């Protein structure tokens, strides 16, 4: 816990950082978070190799390793190693066979839709991961469905601690105070509220070809009685029940309070999600 890898070992296990997608015979799994993620192999383990303002990127790399060293939990991704050249930076993680929550909600690459039952477990798991971070006095600063990874049993794993500490983030998930420059765990709660709406609706947080463009704005439509939560429930499920959907929506609505001090803390969010099932 944890090794340094030679840049050449990682280059060799990712077929020379083969930028072609897995489907074509390459090693590229994705791109985001200032990098490209490649599928690699270390003896009995499939791994994810993330190949990464010059000095600011190195600070993000060092920060992530620091967070990983301190924060070990069932609902946080596990770092296996790192490389560091030179001007070549790699982070090696336990491979998550089910990718991100974002991609599973959109059924990317033809994966079947997540059941309401699975969605409830993922929401609980993600809240448990955030609770571990907040209990250990860390603010994530980039809570989003792309940063919630899914293992072999669809267990939620909080990812990307590159921005974490004691104006950056993703605009569609950011709390008003975060957009103004404030750093608070209360902003993580707001972002988790957007994730909960993505879980209920199966809709992305932002869509330029949609009315409203921002998913968080459906809260206003529902409050003003222009729409109902029933109207927005992801139709790609057969096992959703109005009671538990309304209970998850009530949590999301509380998380999305415009006034940071009126939002529940992560312990309250966990309690509410536990009561839901
Ligand atoms: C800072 C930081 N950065 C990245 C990680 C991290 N990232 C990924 C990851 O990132 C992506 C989502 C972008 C590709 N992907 C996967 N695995 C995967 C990817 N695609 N799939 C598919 C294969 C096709 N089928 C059809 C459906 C599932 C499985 N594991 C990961 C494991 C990690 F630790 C952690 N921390």
């Amino acid at each position: 816990r944890f090794h340094s890898f030679s840049f050449y070992e990682l280059k060799n296990v990712t077929n020379n950082f083969d930028e072609r997608p897995i489907s074509v015979g390459g090693n590229k799994m994705g791109e985001g978070g200032f990098g490209v993620v490649y599928k690699g192999y270390v003896n009995n383990t499939t791994v994810a190799v993330k190949k990464l303002t010059t000095e600011e990127l190195k600070q993000q790399f060092d920060q992530e390793i620091k967070v990983m060293a301190k924060c070990q939990h069932e609902n946080l991704v596990e770092l296996l190693g790192f490389s560091s050249d030179g001007d070549d930076l790699c982070l090696v993680y336990v491979y998550m066979p089910n990718g991100s929550l974002l991609d599973r909600l959109s059924c990317l690459d033809g994966t079947p839709p997540l059941s309401w039952h699975m969605r409830c477990k993922i929401a609980q798991g993600a809240a448990n991961g955030i609770n571990f971070l907040h209990e250990n006095h860390h603010i994530h600063r980039d809570i989003k469905s792309a940063n919630i990874l899914l293992d072999e049993a669809f267990t939620a794993k909080i990812s990307d601690f590159g921005l974490a500490r004691a104006i950056v983030g993703t605009t569609a998930y950011m709390a008003p105070e975060a957009l103004r420059g404030e750093i608070t765990p209360k902003s993580d709660i707001y972002s988790f509220g957007v994730v909960l709406l993505e879980i209920i609706t199966g809709l992305p947080a932002v869509d330029e070809h949609r009315e409203p463009q921002l998913l968080l704005d459906i809260k206003e439509e529902i409050e003003d009685e222009e729409k109902t939560i029933e109207d927005y429930i992801d139709k790609k499920m057969n096992d959703a029940d109005s009671t538990s959907v309304e209970a998850m929506y009530s949590v999301a609505s509380q998380c999305l309070h415009e006034k940071k001090n009126k939002r529940p803390d992560i312990k309250k969010v966990q309690q509410l999600l536990q009561e839901m099932t």
